[PDB]
C-alpha cells in the first residue's frame, strides 16, 4: 500500500511525478486517490473520466446513486466514496471552475479537504477545463495541504514548467 516511486520532493509534504494518475493508482495501491470532480459527480472527461473508465464505470454508477440520494456537492467541498480497483477510497474534491465564473479563492477550500487524509495520490485541482493557472494551483496546494500529497502530472511540458517554477 502507498508504494510511491520516483517522486520529486518539492516541500516537506508535497511530491510530484510526471505520470498518468491511473497507472500510478494501479502500481501504488494508495489509501486515497483524489478525483478532480464537479458538483454533480459526472465524470465526463479529464482525470474524472480517466479514473471512471479505469473502474469499468463503477465510479459513475456509485456517483449517480450518491447524487440522486444526497444531492450535489458544493464548490470547495468533497466526499469520500469507494476507491474501487484504484485505491481504498476516492476523495472527490470540487475545485472552482473559473472558466464558468466561480471564485478562485475556493481553490484553498478544495485543497483543505486533503488534510483529512494522511497520504493522497492526486492531480492538481482546477486545472484543465476548470481554467486555473496550474502554477497557481501547485502554489495553493503547497500553502494549504499539510498531509503528504503525491501529485501526478501527465503532460511533460507542464510538469517541467511546474518543477522549474518551483525550484529555479
Ligand atoms: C484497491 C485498494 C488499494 C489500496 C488499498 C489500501 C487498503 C487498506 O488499507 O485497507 N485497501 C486498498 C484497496
Amino acid at each position: 500500500v502507498n508504494s510511491f516511486s520516483g517522486y520529486l520532493k518539492l516541500t516537506d509534504n508535497v511530491y510530484i511525478k510526471n505520470a498518468d494518475i491511473v497507472e500510478e493508482a494501479k502500481k501504488v495501491k494508495p489509501t486515497v486517490v483524489v478525483n478532480a470532480a464537479n458538483v454533480y459527480l459526472k465524470h465526463g472527461g479529464g482525470v474524472a473520466g480517466a479514473l471512471n473508465k479505469a473502474t469499468n464505470n463503477a465510479m459513475q454508477v456509485e456517483s449517480d446513486d450518491y447524487i440522486a440520494t444526497n444531492g450535489p456537492l458544493k464548490v470547495g467541498g468533497s466526499c469520500v466514496l469507494s476507491g474501487h480497483n484504484l485505491a481504498k477510497h476516492c476523495l472527490h474534491v470540487v475545485g472552482p471552475n473559473v472558466n464558468k465564473g466561480e471564485d478562485i479563492q475556493l481553490l484553498k477550500s478544495a485543497y483543505e479537504n486533503f488534510n483529512q487524509h494522511e497520504v493522497l495520490l492526486a492531480p492538481l485541482l482546477s486545472a484543465g477545463i476548470f481554467g486555473a493557472d496550474p502554477i497557481h494551483s501547485l502554489r495553493v496546494c503547497v500553502d494549504t495541504v499539510r498531509t503528504n500529497v503525491y501529485l501526478a502530472v501527465f503532460d511533460k511540458n507542464l510538469y517541467d514548467k511546474l518543477v522549474s517554477s518551483f525550484l529555479e
